[PDB]
């Protein structure tokens, strides 16, 4: 089997991607955000607390003829930029792009924190990590993807983000029509649950190459690149004005500037992320001061590729036995 669905940025500035996901029977269909750094699908649901939702569709497993609870589960989530959510936990089946599973786990909100109730576009998360970092207790239970596994073609699902533009996530096929040149595979650690890699370096706009190993992971559901204060530094040291505001939170620089492109190492091969993808916009509506896309990883423990990386690229997740991770250019 194989699933393909579409992706589709939630605002002008790519902060994050939805893609429509069916949960039940008669089909309930919830836009999610598929985040290959963690490992839980939750949705808003006829159980979140009322006055924590804002706008989101709701899965209500007492409409869903293929609804069980699974008696005594709960589960509890906090991700890197400070939002949560908790709740019990239903099997149903849940299908993607045309891909089906039965007896998912979907996990049904009770409470989620602020961030999420002010994101009226997003239904919930699927998580696409490895399935160790699933938060279910006391049976821990599998991602989407573990689950459909064994069913698709070959073991793998793709992430073709656009920007500023729909996207494609594939389940069990690699569409060969999607990039360019060739997909080139680099090893991985799932020792922290992730699709966790190693660059071999970085360039800043036409600057020459710096080889050096850079251990991060690839992570849909984070929008920026974070990576080693050194780089960064190097990075915005190429634009006139740019400079780290504490009180922002990060790297700003002026909106009349024109930024530098990035580039990273995937083994011999380089992936180059455009300047335009790097423009977060104004800190606030009318400022002339604009959010940097790429920003220091220091005090967050990890260097995380991004939305802003990911979307310069066709991605490879292979689950196999060995899972490996590949990028194209595109």
């Amino acid at each position: 089997s194989t699933g393909s669905a579409t992706t589709t940025p939630i605002d002008s500035l790519d902060d994050a991607y939805i893609t429509p996901v069916q949960i039940g029977t008669p089909a309930q269909t919830l836009n999610l955000d598929f985040d290959t750094g963690s490992s839980d699908l939750w949705v808003f649901s006829s159980e979140t607390t009322a006055s924590e939702v804002d706008g989101q569709t709701i899965y209500t497993p007492s409409k869903s003829t293929t609804a069980k609870l699974l008696s005594g589960a709960t589960w509890s989530i906090s991700y890197g930029d400070g939002s949560s959510s908790s709740g019990d936990v239903y099997t149903d089946t849940v299908s993607v792009g045309g891909l089906t599973v039965t007896g998912q786990a979907v996990e049904s909100a009770k409470k989620v924190s602020s961030s999420f109730t002010e994101d009226s576009t997003i239904d919930g998360l699927l998580g696409l990590a490895f399935s160790t970092l699933n938060t279910v207790s006391p049976t821990q239970q599998k991602t989407f993807f573990d689950n459909a596994k064994a069913s698709l073609d070959s073991p793998v699902f793709t992430a073709d983000l656009g920007y500023h533009a729909p996207g494609t996530y594939n389940f069990g096929f690699i569409d060969t029509t999607a990039y360019t040149g060739s997909i080139t595979y680099t090893a991985v650690s799932t020792k922290q649950g992730f699709w966790e890699w190693t660059s071999t370096g970085y360039a800043v706009g036409s600057g020459t190459f710096k080889s050096t190993s850079i251990d991060g992971i690839a992570d849909t559901g984070t929008t920026l690149l974070y990576l080693p204060a050194t780089v960064v530094s190097a990075y915005w040291a190429q634009v006139s004005g740019a400079k780290s505001s504490s009180s922002v939170g990060g790297y700003v620089f002026p909106c009349s500037a024109t930024l530098p492109s990035f580039t990273f190492g995937v083994g011999s091969a380089r992936i180059v992320i455009p300047g335009d993808y790097i423009d977060f916009g104004p800190i606030s509506t009318g400022s002339s001061s604009c959010f940097g896309g790429i920003q220091s990883s220091a005090g967050i423990g990890i260097n995380i590729f991004g939305d802003v990386a990911l979307k310069a690229a066709f991605v490879v997740f292979n689950g196999a036995t060995t899972p490996t991770l590949g990028f194209a250019s595109k």
